[PDB]
C-alpha cells in the first residue's frame, strides 16, 4: 500500500465546489481518486454529502473522468 488517495478533511455538503482546503492526501483501503489530481479536482462539484475522514470516490465528483 503505497499510493495515497484524496480524503476529505472536513465535511463537504452536497453541491459544495471543493477548495483546497477540504482534501488531503492520505494512504487509504479501498483506494479513491489518486492524491496527485487534487489539483485536477479544485473547482470542481460533489454530488452527495462527503463526511470528513471519507475518501472521494470518482463517482462521487461531477464531471471527473480520468
Amino acid at each position: 500500500m503505497a499510493q495515497a488517495s484524496v480524503v476529505a478533511n472536513q465535511l463537504i455538503p452536497i453541491n459544495t465546489t471543493l477548495t483546497l482546503v477540504m482534501m488531503r492526501s492520505e494512504v487509504v483501503t479501498p483506494v479513491g481518486i489518486p492524491a496527485e489530481d487534487i489539483p485536477r479536482l479544485v473547482s470542481m462539484q460533489v454530488n452527495r454529502a462527503v463526511p470528513l475522514g471519507t475518501t472521494l470516490m470518482p463517482d462521487m465528483v461531477k464531471g471527473y473522468a480520468a
